[PDB]
């Protein structure tokens, strides 16, 4: 099945877009990407947003740890940086004790009694205060025995504004380059050229990490791929690249209804 | 200071993108569409999804009431329909009827015991049960003295794909074009010239409802309009349609922090 990822956690509620552990249990995925963490530039403690799923959300422990159990990796994405134009010290060291403590030290914080297995940053803007390349090698350092993934989320323009620095720490192990929405990179009708391009200045560039193709599960959004022409001929040029890792898949909500995972290629 | 709305209820928390309450106070905007409503086209009861803002929402009564009576209407946005391929009997009528009970009666909604002003409608798929156009009929055909505004958010391509049909029943009293992410029709630097031509299209081919321009309160976002050129390029062209209403702030989140808002033109 190779190594297939999703996004989980804004696609509404557990009615619509399924609980996690119906992610995990389908059996399609090999990671997921919980979405998301609103983080505070002014030092606040983060807010947990996994929309109408819960605002109580350490029930999502055994879940968690359910998926865990059966080899699926549970990344924590940073989706949101509120600003402050107040100059605050120590915010990224600060942020980092904090996710430390409240997601990978088996304590009671805000997703219940977890060792996540790690954090992805999304395509956004960072803060005043608040350093995403910074926060990258913070976390990297962090006093643990454990491991602690990290990756980003960059569109797929190279090099990515928001993410660019993070991604040059060379820390991250894996990206998660979205295809989708509107930019000069996606896959349209019967033309892959820029996408490949686009492909191959990402593996070229960043051989150190694991690069995932990000791509929509709908034919609503932008850059849809039909899965014949994904099996057919996407995958077996970008496959090329020793460091591409696989696909992301945007979002479970879509996949949930549309199967698009199930008709990628063994 | 004429018409600015704003979209709020997408922003995370309120720690993040302020109360309800707190953007009625601002002064800011005579009119807020909350973000969203999940429907299902199987049926099932809606699930209404602020985010990190609340998950029993009941107590947002008070501060929707506030707003109200500060002149300032309130509509709820429908942006998500949950698809089924079960051939399912009545479900757009059955949905006017629950949006009229739950939200256009006074009786103890997902809300609190509220009168909302109106919905409007996302760029979204429809069912295979639920229709928009039809929602729309059913919904201007309530049995209620009340009024109940009616709207839509098409993206600024028209025909919009989505809510063409939603348009053509007439029965929109506000269009909030969407300027914004990445399209032909947005404003790109030191060019105009496809958003005109866009609101031209917006305003002849719908004379029968106010138009209101949707931009982004934020540069990081495609379809950014610095206020000045907003002020002396854009509104003394687009504001010679007669049905021309107004600014859509994309969104509360933004808009918060940039003030763009308090930018544009008396
Ligand atoms: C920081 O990154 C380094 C390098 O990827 C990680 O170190 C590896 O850790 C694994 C398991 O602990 C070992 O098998 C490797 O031999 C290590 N490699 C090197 C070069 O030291 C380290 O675990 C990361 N830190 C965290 C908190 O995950
Ligand atoms: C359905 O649309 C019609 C037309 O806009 C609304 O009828 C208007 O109602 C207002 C206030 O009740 C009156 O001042 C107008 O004279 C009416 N116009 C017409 C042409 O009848 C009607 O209120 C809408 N239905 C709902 C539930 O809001
Ligand atoms: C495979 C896996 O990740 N197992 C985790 C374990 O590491 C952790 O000690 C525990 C308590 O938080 O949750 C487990 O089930
Ligand atoms: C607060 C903020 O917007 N910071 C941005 C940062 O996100 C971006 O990666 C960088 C690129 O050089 O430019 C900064 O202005
Ligand atoms: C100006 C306004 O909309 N006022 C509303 C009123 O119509 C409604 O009867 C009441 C109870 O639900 O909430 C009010 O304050
Ligand atoms: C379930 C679904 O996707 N329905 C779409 C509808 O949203 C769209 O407005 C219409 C345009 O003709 O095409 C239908 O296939
Ligand atoms: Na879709
Ligand atoms: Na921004």
């Amino acid at each position: 099945g190779g190594n297939i990822v999703v996004y989980w956690g804004q696609g509404g509620s557990d009615n619509s877009e399924g609980s996690l552990k119906e992610a995990c249990k389908s059996g399609h995925y090999n990671m997921i990407v919980l979405e998301e963490l609103i983080t505070y530039d002014n030092g606040r403690d983060p807010d947990l947003n996994l929309g109408a799923h819960c605002v109580n959300c350490t029930s999502l422990q055994q879940e968690i740890k359910y998926c865990q159990l059966k080899l699926i990796k549970i990344l924590l994405q940073i989706g949101q940086v509120t600003p402050t134009k107040e100059d605050t010290k120590d915010t990224t060291k600060d942020l980092s004790q904090y996710l430390d403590s409240n997601f990978f030290s088996g304590k009671s914080g805000p997703l219940g009694e977890v060792y996540l297995d790690g954090i992805d940053i999304a395509s956004v803007p960072e803060g005043l205060n608040l350093k995403f390349d910074e926060l990258v090698q913070a976390l990297n350092d962090s006093a643990t025995s454990r491991r602690i993934y990290l990756s980003a989320s960059p569109n797929c323009v190279y090099p990515d504004y928001y993410l660019d620095k993070a991604i040059q720490t060379q820390k991250l192990d894996f990206l998660f380059v979205q295809f989708f929405y509107a930019l000069p990179c996606i896959y349209t009708q019967g033309l892959p050229e820029d996408l490949f391009q686009a492909m191959k200045t990402w593996t070229s560039n960043v051989p150190e990490s694991k690069i995932f193709m990000a791509l929509p599960a709908t034919p609503d959004l932008n850059g849809y791929i039909p899965p014949r022409v994904l099996n057919k001929e996407i995958l077996p040029a970008v496959t090329q690249a020793s460091n591409f890792a696989g696909v992301m898949i945007f979002d479970r909500y879509f996949d949930r209804f549309r199967k698009y995972s199930s008709k990628i290629k063994r």
